[PDB]
């Protein structure tokens, strides 16, 4: 039922990503109609003499060619009938089956219009595929409480590196299920994901408060994630003044809780140590808050500042070493935001392929800088800054782990996973993709 394409615009899009650096071209782009089409293509790759590379492309948000299939075939997973949300008395909640290539923005609109339901755990940007984020983790301000998106999925349909369609969960083929979650596309292509849902809030009380003291800022973020009155979202960012820290929190509400929202916010804020008179508040619908990054994208696109190189660096930093990151990186080493917020490791299932630091509390530190348009030297200076951040972590023994890892050397991947996790990862590759057909742009395995 699928269609192979050699259209120059199809090839060009499959040969690029948001990073704007890696440009490995496929021989063709495959447009599937259903899961069986994806199975057919991977099956032919597995059966072929040379064993050509096959990679699924979500929305192309990768930084360094992770979705590229050099001289092979890129599967354009972008979008037919959609499954309606379902209630389960056994799970004690709702779920929705979605196509692997579905964008989170389209999942949200579908679930809201069919029962006022929504996923519990997000990414900051909704124009990302379900298969794409589930192959990494999928993190935002809710992860401290609900865990990442890989902790909010009941079941998958996976097309393995042998072109076999497998239904998997915790109780059915758990090795493939847990391997695929945070598995960097190594063990198969997600064609279906069964997403956990909750009754969606109607509105959001979105708060920002400033700190000049890093010790007070991190102490407040750490207390907020341990919280039963609590915020529904906890993030933060580094701002140039010398250096300031912005705490970002939200309180979700609906018609029932509308009458208590003001007091709940005031109570929680009173316990914090932000700078007096630096509180900024917005009240807006739930969809609008979740789509806030798409609004920033439209403004950047109009200024020609979206289709520029993005040498993004994402680190998971153990909370015991975050203090050293202030004078060492934010005041030391250093257009674009620097995100910072802690998460709880216990909300992350240790059976998944996801790699986190060996500490109960760890931070995402996200360097989201854009290079100047049409200026290669800008990208080069930013790449040197990223290497200086990595050298700082190595030289001071910070047990940081990259999120969306950009490694390409075997010993670097071995160090990233550690011996036990590397052994599990390699064994899953021998079982599920022995010819190393899938997601070869990640640069982990060779045929
Ligand atoms: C560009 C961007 C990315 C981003 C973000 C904001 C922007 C503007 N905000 C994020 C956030 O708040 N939290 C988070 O966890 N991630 C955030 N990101 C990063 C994003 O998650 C990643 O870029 C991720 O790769 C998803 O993006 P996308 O859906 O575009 O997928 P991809 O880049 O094409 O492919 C990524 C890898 O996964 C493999 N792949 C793709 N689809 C599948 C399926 N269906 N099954 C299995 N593997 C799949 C690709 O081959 C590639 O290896
Ligand atoms: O990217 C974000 N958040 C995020 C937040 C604001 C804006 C933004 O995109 C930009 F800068 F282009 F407007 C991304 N979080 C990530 C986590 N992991 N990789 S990226």
């Amino acid at each position: 039922g699928g269609r192979l394409s050699v259209d120059a615009s199809d090839i060009a899009e499959a040969s690029r990503d948001f990073g704007g650096v890696a440009r490995a071209e496929p021989m063709a782009v495959f447009h599937p109609r259903a899961a069986g089409d994806v199975a057919g293509l991977v099956g032919a790759a597995f059966r072929s003499a040379r064993g050509f590379r096959v990679s699924a492309r979500g929305h192309g948000h990768s930084i360094s060619g992770q979705a590229q299939a050099a001289g092979g075939v890129v599967v354009d997973m972008s979008r037919v009938a959609r499954a309606l949300p379902v209630h389960s008395a056994a799970l004690g909640g709702h779920y929705v089956d979605v196509w692997g290539g579905e964008l989170w923005v389209d999942v949200l609109n579908w679930t809201l219009s069919h029962g006022g339901l929504a996923p519990r755990s997000w990414t900051d940007y909704l124009y990302l595929s379900v298969g794409g984020t589930l192959s990494n983790a999928g993190i935002s301000g809710q992860a401290f409480h609900h865990g990442p998106q890989i902790s909010n999925v009941y079941e998958l349909d996976v097309v393995t590196g042998k072109g076999e369609v497998v239904t998997c969960s915790e109780t059915e083929n758990p090795d493939l299920f847990f391997g695929v979650l945070g598995g960097l596309g190594q063990f198969g292509i997600i064609t279906r994901a069964r997403i956990a849902l909750e009754r969606a809030p109607k509105r959001v009380r979105w708060i920002r408060a400033l700190y000049s003291n890093f010790s007070e800022f991190t102490a407040d973020q750490e207390r907020l994630i341990s919280l039963g009155r609590r915020f529904d979202y906890v993030e933060g960012f580094v701002v140039a003044a010398s250096v300031l820290y912005c705490l970002e929190v939200t309180k979700n509400y609906d018609d029932e809780t509308a009458g208590s929202v003001d007091q709940d916010v005031d109570t929680l804020l009173g316990e914090l140590n932000f700078l007096p008179g630096t509180v900024f508040t917005t009240d807006l619908p739930y969809v609008d808050f979740l789509d806030r990054v798409h609004k920033a994208e439209l403004k950047l696109r109009a200024k020609g500042m979206w289709e520029v190189p993005h040498p993004w660096l994402n680190l998971f930093v153990p909370a015991s070493r975050i203090a050293d990151f202030d004078r060492g990186v934010f005041r030391g080493v250093l257009g674009g935001p620097v995100l910072i917020y802690p998460m709880n490791k216990h909300k992350w299932d240790p059976r998944s392929s996801a790699v986190t630091p060996d500490e109960e509390v760890f931070y995402l530190v996200a360097f989201l800088r854009s290079a100047l348009p049409g200026a290669p030297e800008s990208l080069e200076a930013l790449a040197r800054q990223n290497q200086r951040i990595l050298d700082f972590c190595a030289g001071t023994g910070i047990g940081a782990k990259q999120y969306l890892p950009g490694h390409k050397a075997r010993h670097e991947w071995a160090e990233h996973f550690g011996a036990a996790r590397w052994d599990r990862f390699a064994r899953l590759k021998a079982e599920f993709d022995p010819r190393a057909i899938l997601a070869a742009g990640q640069g982990i395995f060779r045929p």
